[PDB]
């Protein structure tokens, strides 16, 4: 039977007639056409008699995955299923480009993955470095072509297979797109890894557009050979991070790994949830990545995020080649609410809502750092964590303004004594952030605003309090090293009248010509014996800085009242008129809010 | 025709050969093989002899779509679509586990739907209860396993046939994931009914990754028998709805729906849009769902959502049972535009933009709030309506934070008197907070912040008004049953010139030891005779608690001034130093900001 | 071989049984039966003959998709793959409804289209106008039906083909959804055009739930022709965009392009990223377009949007028609990064964050514009773009509200002087709003606030500087031409000391009956002779309207002591009662704090 074998073979589909609903407006098809028009790995995963081999832990996919991602390419592009119900597993590495990349699959431009199935890696890559998607054609980035129009999703999974790293040394990723224009994964569940990064988007600059939407990244991290975990990595402009779920349970990722870095200009990190992770963002300009898209990061989103963390939420950072200054600045941190696990204080790298981050060889003298907008988040520690802070400012500041957020740990600003100097600009911190109360009554030495730094110039901070605390030494001091110029420094008195120390300027930096200030205070007075108005006078000679002070206290005399308002005199006594309405010298002590030119 | 036969039977198309566009290096395939990679309703549609059966209101399509369930569940899973062009009407009940719940059709885990098409409930469900879709697989729910990886999207729509309830006490729902991980409703409107809910995430915080996006939800109540009726309600950590729409034009909808629940942390609400609704969203933890996920909601977020509401926008609550606390803490509800739609004063549950809740059954003094972040939202609410404000504050709270809102409502703070009396501690209204004016001239008799509670502790109300109500009764007023203690209570003088009570402490309050409270008062002085400095003394003894005041009022005098401050003497009367040019008595009535501590 | 015709006919599938999997409890089918549940354009782009034509530049795809779209309409709908791999071409216009419009393609309700491959147009188009597709079904738009339940989307592309506009006078557009519900376009890249826009939703209101989401906008406008361009025209409420990328490199753009523009009630522009734009948003209620929702467009939502713009950030407008008068209110600004992009000064529309426009006849009297919240954004311009602003107030407004921004650009405020002369009610500039330093010394001759205004009324201005420019001329400033009333205008001192003026009111405004005001000031003073309390005077006269004024200066002095606080006399001296500890005239200049009634 002659039609039966044509039938019945490879071609057989091209000589069964069809056409659309018997739709004789409808183009006249082959079956094999309108088959055609969809295709997956099942299309690919055969033995050379052209024979389909069923998937598993024993049958290595890379190769039948590379083939038909190599076909479609040079059709012109379209989307590969990866079948549901199956785990496709990968056990070699690719060859060519990839290779100086330890790479799996070599991804190819307008060629989509649907990964509804399950990749798996196998044994062969335990104690090994590994890329499992590679978009750079060349083993040398610099040399290598584009990678456009690539998009990977579905509701299937990539799970690393569980394995750790050989060592430290070792770099491993999930995704890495290389030099990436138009690429994204939405959708897909990375999970079960000892990983480096499970996506990379962009090389140094060169991409664009590249997303990471709706994806979980689940224990990525299990060892205490892994040197380091950014889950995604964005080093390409106009590309972001949206919808995401991170999660990690090792004890490790607590220590070192990061939800996300932001690394060139107009990217974003939003609408994402994030538990067990050591840190949230690294929003960072690195000068050696500076060649594709310019040497400076701005634009920078944080927002509307969810995190239970173990070390610091945003991390700010720039730093220099020899050639090239990396700046960071027009950075917006918004609507995020983060909490530091549960955990012994300084168990994990230093809670921290913001860190002003020194660079990679510890340089904190370098950073280009300004205008970044702190805003309407909700940070929260609980109270044995002494190591948590709003901000730990760390290296050099050029800007950062706080404004109505709400920061319930142990420090507001602070930076340890004795390790760097930072010099500081235009940090404001506004009235309207409100300091919680959680770690009341632990404070015990120590300033809630502890201003360890060379210099502080042009910055403003207005501490509101909203409750007391009385184990604290200070609400803000400044030591004698820290140069105060050019400044703004407020305590309002509420919930302050029992306090030993409010503000402390321990280089008496308060009386410098442009810093305006105001604190209270206790203040002893005596007045002459005059009836009628009579001038009192400060018993001490320390507020020849002041230039009006006021009555916080009320009077409970009949006979005499103290000045309402004082001013001072050359030899540093406070003065003012008050009356007697007998006659007598008087002697009282009188909480006032002292004011420098405000 | 043997081979005619064998090609026109079921098995025909396992006898035509195929292979991708010709590919030599393809797969050698049957065109079966490559029509088995998707699978439709009309696989299983079928009466029992194979014939397919044509959708519509005379056929029940439910058994035919479980049979395509349970066979691609069987097959470790796929997605099955729900083709377009038809309707497919679901008429009867499913049967084992299911039963139960009253459910339709069961869902199995990694089995997706692709609703493209339209399902359609037959008038066999008028007046019954069901769940449309069911994830438990055991009438238990504790007895239950886990649904996992489910997911339900597409064009398509779930119509509920309009059928009224039958009784208040039945229960709907659309999806009813169950003990769910990884599934989600994507894409779906949801339509036409009375119903409890449209889709249920989780069981008593067992389940997790579960998440409703860019679904739209359509006049899911219609009837007086509905007894309560929430969309959304998120029963599982790590979860949540976005970008979805909600309308209901029912006017018992008004009275009755809220658009989301979050019960469980780590839960979100955000980008989406109500019309219609009593209700925004509840974010409770009950503790009768503490099974799961633990007796703490935290990580909750409320933001950037457009609303049109009758009732309250945001209920915050927790409650106890005999052996287990629920405690809710760590929210933000941000970036919210709010309004209270046109209606009669008292018409609908009391307008607000946030509601401290009592429980189900009452109770005012179970709840365990704190940590709560309310920051740049917008909220109106039309001039007539009375019951509108910002936060009914009608049980326990230990803690809320009001910072850069724009309110503009009849009351900003307000707990009906004779009512409830709640014990608040760390609620702070920052200054920043805008209050409008589109109910001045309204508030005769009224108090903008009624401060009807049992005691307040540990909080600040910042009174800033930017135009003038002289309609109302105070800016702030504290009943005598009120204590008030460890607080901060201010009235801007902006606006306030001519109003007769600013700041009104019915028993004294603000002569706390640890109240701190300034606000403006009209008070009458006479002076000695003296010439030359010279004292001024109020003539009433009403300001013991006076730490210091100051003038808010010129001096159209040449022949002598009173004093620009005054501080206070131990029986009640203000004293200051003004300037007699000439001798005499004089006798001034002045505007004056009275402080006390600040 | 009668059986071999029949198989090889077009009829041939529907003679090849199938049956899922084997499975004998599934239907039995034929082949065609289950090819049917997918249709592409290959199924209608053939010759008469049903022979296949192969798309390309020498082919018009127009009358095929056509086809497919009709036919597939008539069945109930469903969703049509254009196909990767191909680039599909439109060389004609479309005829009936859509020939009125320049339409291209007519989109039936129900009818999705999939675009994997590219669509592009050819030369037939240059210089033409057209609109690609088109949901309106008559010519005349009030005639036309609904379009419902249309979506398009997939990786594919729109190409405009690079023509120029043959006259300005010309329209383009790419979707023009028409009286549109339930139509989006997502994931879909539309560039390479001159165009007036590349999506319409709705017309005049009617329409809702129409979304645009994850699309890309690339080079849309090339040419001096093209009149005016809007991205994405968003006329129908309960609709909006999300997640978008819109980018220019065209000088015109820069000049004329706005993103998107928001017309109608609950709608919303968020998470989205411009560069090389004139504007981001139009927020306006044009009274002509209010036949479909009402004449109010309220709940509007600009969200976390990161824009590099050369011209306004967000634009305001509201104006009327004979017998309808539009209103804009409930407005939310928030979460957005934005800077003005490099270029010389004054070489593109005045920059600026928001914008009080006239409407398009240039009147600046109609606009109806209030309950406006701007919270939580960053604004950026270059030290040398002199016309940047926070906002431009060029038309009336009803209310603004700015509460905890970061401006950092020349002007707070500002309205050209000599230019219209708005009616300003309820503009609330709160303290939280920090003024950054990048145009500090770039100020010479210029005010911060620049009020230049016919009327200010219930408005406050609470200025607070965060670094020193003593360039400017003044903080802010009042011509006699702009009537102040019922207003709060307040001046902080930090980083004031040095300048000549703070506050200035050429009509002395500060006088007014209910202005509450505060500024520093430089006064000289004299005393009596008298040892002991002793008055100070001011010896100029110009302080009639001061409730108080306090020092902000030291006394380096032993001898005496001026008065820490003043009070006025009706001869407008300030006086105070200071102290002689020695008798003898004493002349000084001090710095006050100028109060009135705060
Ligand atoms: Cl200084
Ligand atoms: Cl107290
Ligand atoms: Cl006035």
């Amino acid at each position: 039977d002659q039609f039966r074998a044509i039938i019945e073979s490879p071609e057989g589909a091209g000589h069964v007639g069809y056409q659309y609903r018997r739709n004789t407006g409808s183009t006249m098809r082959m079956v094999s056409d309108v088959l055609d028009e969809r295709v997956s790995l099942w299309d690919f995963h055969c033995d050379p008699s052209g024979n389909v081999i069923q998937p598993g832990p024993n049958v290595d996919s890379r190769q039948y995955l590379q083939a038909a991602i190599d076909y479609v390419s040079s059709n012109g592009g379209g989307t590969i299923t990866i079948p549901a119900g199956y785990t496709w597993y990968l056990g070699s590495y690719g060859v060519g480009g990839i290779a100086g990349h330890s790479g799996i699959i070599q991804l190819r431009s307008n060629v989509n993955l649907n990964i509804e199935g399950r990749i798996h890696l196998s044994p062969f890559f335990d104690l090994k470095p590994f890329q499992v998607f590679v978009g750079f054609d060349n083993g040398d980035p610099a040399s290598s072509g584009n990678l456009e129009n690539c998009h990977i999703y579905g509701h299937g999974v990539v799970d690393f297979g569980g394995y750790e790293f050989g060592a430290s040394s070792q770099l491993r990723n999930g995704v890495a797109f290389g030099r990436s224009y138009n690429c994204s994964v939405t959708g897909i569940t990375f999970q079960n890894g000892d990983v480096t990064w499970a996506i990379t988007l962009g090389w140094n600059g060169y991409g664009s557009n590249c997303y990471v939407r709706k994806c979980r990244f689940i224990n990525l991290v299990n060892s205490s050979v892994n040197a380091d975990h950014s889950t995604v990595y964005v080093n390409c402009p106009y590309s972001g991070v949206e919808s995401c779920y991170f999660s990690m349970s090792s004890s490790f990722a607590r220590n070192i790994a990061c939800s996300v870095e932001l690394h060139q200009h107009d990217t974003f990190y939003r609408g994402s949830t994030v538990n067990g992770y050591c840190r949230g963002a690294y929003v960072v300009m690195h000068a050696a990545e500076a060649a594709g898209a310019g040497s400076y990061a701005y634009n920078m989103q944080v927002e509307n995020n969810i995190a239970v963390i173990y070390g610091q939420f945003v991390i700010l950072g720039s730093d220099v080649t020899a050639t090239v200054s990396g700046h960071l600045n027009d950075v917006i941190v918004s609507g995020n609410i983060v909490s530091i696990g549960e955990r012994a204080a300084f168990s994990a790298p230093f809670g921290a809502f913001i860190d002003i981050g020194p660079d990679n060889s510890g340089a904190s003298n370098v950073q280009d750092i300004q205008r970044v907008l702190v805003t309407g988040n909700s940070f929260y520690a609980p109270a044995n964590i002494t190591d948590s802070a709003a901000i730990t400012l760390r290296a050099n500041l050029n800007g950062c303004t706080f404004i109505a957020n709400n920061f319930d740990c142990r420090y507001m600003v602070y930076n340890a004594p004795g390790t760097t100097s930072p010099v500081v600009q235009n940090l404001v911190w506004d009235k309207s952030n409100v300091i919680g109360g959680t770690h009341a009554n632990q404070r015990a030495g120590q300033n809630l605003f502890d201003m360890q730094f060379a210099s502080v110039v042009n910055s403003t901070i207005e501490v509101q309090l909203s409750c007391e605390d009385l184990s604290m030494f200070s609400c803000i001091l400044f030591p004698a090293s820290c140069q105060l110029s050019y400044s703004k420094i407020t305590v309002d008195s509420a919930w302050t009248k029992s306090m030993s120390n409010t503000a402390v300027f321990e280089g008496n930096q308060q009386a410098g010509a442009n810093v305006y200030v105001s604190y209270p205070a206790t203040v002893n007075l005596t007045s002459y014996n005059t009836q009628g108005a009579v001038p009192f006078f400060s018993t001490d000679t320390n507020y020849a800085w002041v230039t009006s002070a006021y009555s916080l206290s009320i009077n409970e005399n009949l006979d005499f009242s103290p000045p309402a308002t004082y001013t001072n005199k050359a030899n540093g006594q406070l003065v003012g008129v008050g009356y007697n309405e007998i006659g007598g010298v008087r002697s009282v002590s009188v909480r006032l809010m002292l004011q420098r030119q405000v």
